[PDB]
């Protein structure tokens, strides 16, 4: 029962059961800052990155919240990283609404920063698009149905081209025992 | 001085004190090979090209020559290697005719090519730009006077964004003993 439990329950009641949508924010900051570190170090291109979403990506508190910080739209939501698969929007956002399995909504503003911007970017340069080039043709026949390698076999089925890693479990401990500024001065 | 070398003082004589000419052929097939392998091994990439340049380049026997073969066209000449420093041809390939120093003609058709085919698929990815890109601060200052590392400083200069390499003796002895026939089965 909700006795006691009316914010949790506020919060969930106005999400439970809504279609996400795509939140390009992430993706769209992310992508402006990597076109201009092309050449250096991935990992300091990176942190630059992740600072340029920092500086720029809109900051939210839930309505209701206790806690602070979202990295999307209110709403449910999910968000996008080009440098795996940007090779696929072109394909498959026009029907990721009609997605027999688990549909998004994205808005057509979403929609035009998305293909006007971030994945003409992204052109060439995915890891999907690296490892379906240069899979050796021994490979390809278990791997890939066609030509693009947008449609696995289901046979021997390559999972890093849909995600960044693993999973992973940070060193959480260590943020809260020493805060950033003192591991920013290590 | 002439007598019983008809044969070498014909050939130049017809070219002595000339001005060179830009070749493209090279670089064209080079780069129209480049383009469609990347993400592939450096050195396979690179020899699919070779085979592309040696398969559609122009073959040539210069006249009244014993030796077959050039890689240009008639007359004095000389070929470009984009890979190094195609990020210069904008603003080099101008004023080469009229260069103080080492002056090259180009056909405008050719220079055409050049500047609408062959140089912007090299935008970005020439070894001068990234160089250029990632040299860290505390050494620009004695490096390059501009931003975009097209001047020397000439305090302490590199040398690498001129030439692919240092100079080279390849084991000419191997290719006449063994052939290719005999290292390609190897
Ligand atoms: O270990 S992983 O393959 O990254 C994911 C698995 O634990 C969850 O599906
Ligand atoms: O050794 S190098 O610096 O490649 C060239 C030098 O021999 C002058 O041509």
């Amino acid at each position: 029962n909700r006795q006691g439990r009316e914010r949790v329950y506020k919060i969930l009641d106005r999400i439970q059961f809504t279609v996400p949508h795509v939140d390009i924010e992430r993706a769209r900051y992310f992508t402006e800052s990597m076109r201009q570190t092309e050449g250096e170090l991935l990992t300091l291109r990176w942190a630059k990155a992740l600072k340029n979403v920092a500086e720029k990506m809109t900051v939210y508190i839930t309505p209701d919240q206790l806690l602070a910080g979202r990295v999307g739209q209110l709403g449910r939501y999910g968000i996008l990283y080009p440098e795996i698969d940007g090779d696929f929007y072109i394909e498959v956002m026009k029907d990721l609404p009609n997605r027999e399995k688990s549909p998004f909504q994205i808005d057509p503003a979403a929609a035009a920063i998305l293909m006007e911007e971030i994945a003409p970017y992204w052109e060439g340069k995915t890891y999907h698009e690296h490892l379906n080039k240069v899979l050796p043709a021994e490979i390809r026949g278990v791997t890939y149905h066609d030509e693009r390698g947008l449609k696995s076999k289901f046979v021997v089925s390559e999972t890093s081209s849909y995600r960044s890693a693993l999973q992973w479990v940070p060193d959480y401990e260590k943020a809260m025992k020493r805060g950033f500024i003192d591991i920013q001065n290590e």
